[PDB]
C-alpha cells in the first residue's frame, strides 16, 4: 500500500530487516520468498509512514515473516539492491566492466538479532518456509537466490564463518 516510505534522495524504498542468530553464532534463521518460493533470504520489508525507527519495523517484519523473537545486539548498516529495472546495458571502463548508471531499487537497515524464541503460529506461517542454517549453506543460499546484498548484510553480523 502507499505506507511505503522512500529515500527522499534516490528514491530507492526503505526497508529494515534482521539477521536472527543463535546465541551460538553457528546459525542465521531463513525464510522462503514470497515472490519466488523456491529462494531462501532473510527476514526484512517495507518501512511504514508511523515506524518511529528502522529497528521497530526489522522487529515486526521477523515476527511477521519468521515467528521469530528476539533481541537487536548490532547495527549491521546498509546495502542497497542494485538489481537494474535494453539500448546499452554496460558501460565498458579500459581494465574492467559495469551495469549502465541507475538509482537503488531499496536501501536495506539491517540489524542482528539473538534469536530469544522460534512460534509456530505467525502471520506468515503459511505462506512461507523458516529453517536455520551454518554460515556456509546460508551463503550459497543467498547465492542462488541472487541477493549478494543479503550476503553482505550476514557477512557484517558476527556469524561463526569457521565451518
Ligand atoms: O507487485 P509488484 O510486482 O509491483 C512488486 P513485488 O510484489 O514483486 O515485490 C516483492 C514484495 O511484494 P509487495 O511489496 O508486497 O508487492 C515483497 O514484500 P513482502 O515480503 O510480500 C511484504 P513487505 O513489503 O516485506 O512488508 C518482497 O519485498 P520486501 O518488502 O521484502 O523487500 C519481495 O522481495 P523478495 O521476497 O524477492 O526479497 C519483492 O520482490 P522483488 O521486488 O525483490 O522481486
Ligand atoms: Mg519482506
Amino acid at each position: 500500500r502507499e505506507n511505503q516510505v522512500y529515500s527522499p534522495v534516490t528514491g530507492a524504498r526503505l526497508v529494515a530487516g534482521c539477521i536472527c542468530l543463535t546465541p551460538d553464532k553457528k546459525q542465521v534463521l531463513m525464510i522462503t520468498s514470497s515472490a519466488h518460493k523456491k529462494r531462501w533470504i532473510v527476514p526484512k520489508g517495507g518501512v511504514e509512514k508511523d515506524e518511529p525507527n528502522y529497528e521497530t519495523t526489522a522487529q515486526r517484519e521477523t515476527w511477521e515473516e519468521a515467528g521469530c523473537i528476539g533481541k537487536i545486539v548490532a547495527n549491521l548498516g546498509t546495502v542497497e539492491d542494485m538489481r537494474p529495472p535494453d539500448i546499452k546495458q554496460f558501460e565498458n571502463s579500459r581494465k574492467d566492466s559495469e551495469v549502465a548508471k541507475h538509482p537503488p531499487r531499496t536501501e536495506f537497515h539491517f540489524y542482528e538479532l539473538e534469536i530469544e524464541n522460534l512460534l509456530d503460529k505467525f502471520p506468515e506461517c503459511h505462506k512461507r518456509h523458516r529453517k536455520l542454517y551454518s554460515y556456509t549453506e546460508a551463503k550459497q543460499n543467498l547465492i542462488d537466490a541472487k541477493r549478494p546484498e543479503l550476503l553482505e548484510a550476514l557477512n557484517r553480523s558476527a556469524i561463526i564463518k569457521d565451518d
